């Protein structure tokens, strides 16, 4: 009753890098028309954007409904952002889907967006100051990356998922070394190109066509990892060797009832069997994924064994071991094409965007059953299992 | 089969008033807190907080969940916030109201939360500005008060309605006394009583108490009515006295099954009959509510008439003129007990704010079927039936 | 040798009050216009202006040649800032007088001047901040009140003196409340008339003149100077009520030789008979005053007894107390109208401020005999005898 | 009377190149070291240090003291900063030529030190901005570079000249292209190697030395200039070619008596025979060199022609070659070994890097008698000479 007829992503950029000076809602127009044109769909077709972005601070009113106009939908259509941290990305297609299961919507372009680049720092100014120095605040560490409760950097909680599931620094650089290796594999191999839909900075001194994913290191080893100095805790594990970057990027997905697809001789990626959202200890985030996971089997009703294809979030390698370690599924059948250590972690969009890697991946082998999910900071984590038709 | 258990709001606050060093969430746990004890439902039963937040850059993590975990519901449960603009308040609701239709919830708290006083200035520094002077920008008027696509305020836009529904200087002055008038009298009369849970702004030197909406003018005089000059065109129809304000508020409903209140032996304030959301020409942004409002009726089968209350937020004094002429709903029955030119407009809690309102004259006076409706920046409006039972 | 023919100083003004919003170079030229009225010296006769002013962050290119100009100093003279903080003002005329010593000049303005509340917040911000908070500095706090190499106040450095000269607070309170009443009793008796120039606050809504001490504490009493909080150290003994305040103002004196004020027929205010400066530790920069007071004397080829009248500007009463002990001269000769704990500390004019003071007080009691001192952050002292003519 | 004993300066580094994140008192540091050990001379003996400085905000207090503190020079002796614009490092010298000639001191570090890649921006916050965007001002510019009574850059000023001498845009590039390529010319033939002091850059990964001009084109073309667009003035003829650049520098002068330099056995690089200062329309600042070289000549009582070389700061080559058609002097003996154009124009170290570049050349080819000039925004000129001993 509800399926995802296409679906694509920008590559993602490097902190500073191919879209240092490029608004959020110019990757998501982009990644707009690119669903539209993949799944033969018209933009005066779509209902509704749905767009999860977690750093909008700055960017001008509403960037969902700035992204859809860009990218060509009709002002009759409506359009909006959503908050769930880097679960949004994902959430948002679960928001996209229900609007259709309620039958509010036909046709709804969902997914994410975030410019970690371009997030500005801030400061409250309206009272004035009288005298003293004050701080100016960087939304992207206060707003993305530090717990709201306890004061410190999400890595930190990667620093307790970690010392709680006695994962070895050496373990999670191991499992750190994988996903590079896993993701160059794949980059050179055209895995990505399918899903990847270039975008063109524009430049006064020339046009740039951005198409690859360029925080992937080639020739990641072992060695190297360890050679990495602690990033959070002064004597900790976790290090910008074993933990996600910052990027920038976007990603989405069309959304239709499987009896309208049928009518427009679409081929669906997949239709949405389930999805859950659940609640732990925000100083132990990672481990989100697990609750999040085990009840979007359970919904769908399907086995940690039966399912074949599956993408988790690489927040921190901490995290990640822990989250496998525990739901015991096939090491062979995660991140297959490497996870977010290797493709970057923007955020906002890492929802939709570990989803079309997913679904990309599931129709070139032919997996029917899947699973994508994140954890999420405040102690968090989104589910969703997909089923190829 | 979708109700509203119960509602509570903070008093709308002024701009740098009573609110004016309290953070959005501080204002949205109380407000949660309040409609768990109005119902009777315990913050451990609570699925999802969902609250709509234009505005909150520099916050920190994900409000939303600031506010429930504040408020006591447990980590167990699932927030997030949302962005549709002036739409976001009562967007949430629509929101909170899918989640359970689509058997994916049980109880939901949604509402919108703003605080317009604690928004912050903000630049993009990261690539550091190498020579020159820039802007250091305030995010309450840049994401909150500015169209993306032409750049000037939601008063030009209002501007462009009055002009294009011939709107005179007097006209709008008129609505602007009559809307304050009745807040002046509604207020008094203690009808804002049961809406309003009184909210504790926590000082150093001195607790203060706040349950009044400080924002409603005292015997608006009609003369100084016509004395103010226009805000926003040199020579324009839209000024202060006849425009909306900036102010600070959170406001919300807990939504549950109609079987599900059964059982409790609650008395709903409502079900939810239908809602939506429809676009409209960016510059003419406040005729909003026009084709939200007739879609929202459509769906419910009901016509204009048929409606025994009505709440058209009060954005500006043309939109507002606007919407009731076109839709012929009897002005009379519209915002009763007053408006956003005279309680306030907290953006992202606005939404919510008049679904309070609502809820509680239509107890009071013993109301079947009403309506809220908004106008949203870049062009969209917003709009949901209430039948009482 | 060189005598100072006439000196004028605006009010001094507290912080963020009467000349909040007024630029120093504004202030400056008032004095400039008086000092010139005074002697009856044209602005065309004028060949440099020489001002003192420790922050002029913000107020355009070397302000004391904008307050030249809109004195109409002729675009042909030449003008010049200098910064040897609190010392500014009074070094500023020691240079003055060196100019007509050598030759190069035959008439000077000189003084100081100072907008504390004008000083801005500032960052640098062109390498750009690539990720984490940032503070905005007060300049104010920064660049003229912070020890550049022990990193704490001037008020630590008043703590350290207390200490080590065993200066009690009771004692520190009690020089601090005489400073007030003595400023307050020649306020009354209008004793600070003379040496006062008005200036005129334009405004839209009315000009205001400001001709009297605003920072002046009238009735000040020893009970509530003893009941406020240490300002620097948790255990500390200075305080807001025993240091000097912040401030904004102008001071300055119109030199030329003895023999150009003859052939003029001016009867000079004094005779510049030597001046000194000297340094000492940054930790105790506050016993400056020391080694330059009797530099100067020993320049003059006068004892301490020698001398008439004294103005020794308070920093703060620690050192005040300290230098008048380490000294011995009688303090019924010190500061007889009071001083900066009562009049204003603006850091920059006030070593022109208390030259005035002086100059306007010796011939009023016909004192042959003067010195004025004040010491210097980062551990400096100046000085300078004034002989009657 | 007073004599140079020694001199040094450090590279000047480009805007945001080997200085970027250097403050001026360390640049400083470094060039008072740099003296002393020059001379024979043991910080001990300083008594005091002079140090024009246009751009100190955020430094903290007294970057001057800082400077002396750090070479060594004994907390006993005293510093202070000055401002004369760009006339500030050769002003600097001239005053503190006089401390010596009035007998209040013996031994003098005078010069200029300026980072302009460090100046920062800032704005007025004690107020409080109420609501909306407001300006950092960048400081550099405004402070630095900006007409205080006419609102332009001082490269206005250089259009107001070329069209009042009438000057052709080849013929400032001419003279650009000419100050590169004798700059490149004395780089390359080590001309530069006895003037500099080496700079280490303190680097986390690695400390840099610094001791080659960075700025100085190598193989400049014509063609390129001829190609540039104007800067300042769409129809204008001064573009970033024919403009002195932005730039981090410092220098400075050793100086005592011709007597105490005998006693010590020192061979100093020269006399200083006479200075001058004089003012000129602010509109047409550039030709301030004019009147005042011609006043320094009269001082020393020596003609034009009298002269065997010239340094004349090269602010722009408009204003350079007005200055050279209106003087009349040889321009083979004006800026032999280029100047500011291509060298670089750190503001208020440039008269003091004139002042090297001068004595060094004087050395070196046996010329008897030199004037170093320099162009001071707000209308003025500042010009010494120097003789051989
Ligand atoms: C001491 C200092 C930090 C205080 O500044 P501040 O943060 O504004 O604190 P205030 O000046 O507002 O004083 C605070 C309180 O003490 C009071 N107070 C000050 N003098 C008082 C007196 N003589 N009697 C009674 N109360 C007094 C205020 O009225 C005030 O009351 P409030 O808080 O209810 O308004 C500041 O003035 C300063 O730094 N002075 C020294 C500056 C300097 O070093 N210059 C160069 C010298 S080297
Ligand atoms: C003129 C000025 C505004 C330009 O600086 P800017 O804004 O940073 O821009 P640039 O310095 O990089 O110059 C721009 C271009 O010309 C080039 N350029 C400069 N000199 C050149 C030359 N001699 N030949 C060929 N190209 C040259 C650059 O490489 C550049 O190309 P790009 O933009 O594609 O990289 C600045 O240097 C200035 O204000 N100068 C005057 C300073 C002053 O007034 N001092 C005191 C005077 S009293
Ligand atoms: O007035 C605005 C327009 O109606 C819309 O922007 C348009 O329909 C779409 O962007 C598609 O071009
Ligand atoms: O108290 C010590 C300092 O002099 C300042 O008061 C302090 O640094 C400000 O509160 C913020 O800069
Ligand atoms: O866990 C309970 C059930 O087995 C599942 O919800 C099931 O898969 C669905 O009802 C669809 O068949
Ligand atoms: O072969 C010539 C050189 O490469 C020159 O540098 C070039 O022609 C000019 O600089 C163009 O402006
Ligand atoms: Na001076």
């Amino acid at each position: 009753s509800i399926v995802i007829a296409s679906a694509a992503r920008t590559a993602v950029g490097s902190f500073n890098g191919a879209f240092a000076n490029t608004p959020a809602h110019e990757l998501g127009a982009t990644v707009i028309s690119a669903v539209l044109e993949r799944a033969g769909v018209a933009a005066g077709e779509v209902n509704e954007v749905i767009l999860g972005q977690v750093l909008p601070a700055g960017e001008g009113q509403n960037p969902a409904r700035q992204a859809a106009m860009k990218a060509g939908v009709p002002q009759e259509a409506t359009a909006w952002g959503m908050n769930q941290l880097c679960g949004s990305g994902l959430r948002a297609v679960a928001l996209g889907m229900q609007q259709i299961a309620t039958g509010d919507a036909s046709i709804i372009v969902a997914g994410g967006m975030e410019s970690m680049s371009m997030a500005p720092h801030c400061a409250h100014l309206r009272g004035g100051v009288k005298m003293g120095d004050f701080k100016m605040i960087d939304t992207m560490i206060k707003d993305g990356l530090t717990d709201a409760f306890y004061g410190y950097h999400m890595g930190t909680t990667a620093e307790n998922v970690a010392k709680q599931w006695q994962l070895s620094r050496d373990e999670q650089d191991a499992f750190a070394v994988a996903s590079q290796n896993k993701a160059e594999a794949a980059q050179k191999d055209g895995r990505f190109k399918d899903e990847i839909v270039p975008f063109i900075v524009k430049g006064r001194k020339g046009d740039i066509t951005v198409d690859a994913d360029e925080y992937i290191r080639h020739g990641a080893t072992l060695d190297s990892m360890a050679k990495l100095r602690p990033a959070f805790d002064k004597e900790g594990t976790v290090t910008a060797g074993n933990a996600s970057g910052l990027n920038d990027g976007a990603a989405a997905a069309l959304l239709m009832s499987e009896a309208e697809a049928s009518r427009r001789g679409i081929q669906p990626l997949g239709r949405i069997v389930s999805w859950a959202t659940v609640g732990v200890d925000p100083k132990v985030m990672g481990t989100g994924p697990i609750p999040a996971s085990r009840k979007a089997l359970e919904r769908a009703g399907w086995k940690i064994g039966d399912l074949d294809l599956v993408e988790a979030n690489e927040a921190f390698a901490a995290q990640a071991c822990a989250v496998n370690k525990d739901l015991g599924w096939d090491p062979s059948i995660v991140n297959v094409n490497g996870g977010a250590i290797a493709i970057g972690n923007p955020i906002g969009a890492s929802g939709a965007r570990i989803l079309n890697t997913l679904l990309f991946e599931m129709k070139r082998r032919g997996a029917r059953k899947g699973l994508a999910t994140l954890c999420i900071g405040g102690g968090m984590g989104v589910a969703m299992c997909i089923e190829s038709l």
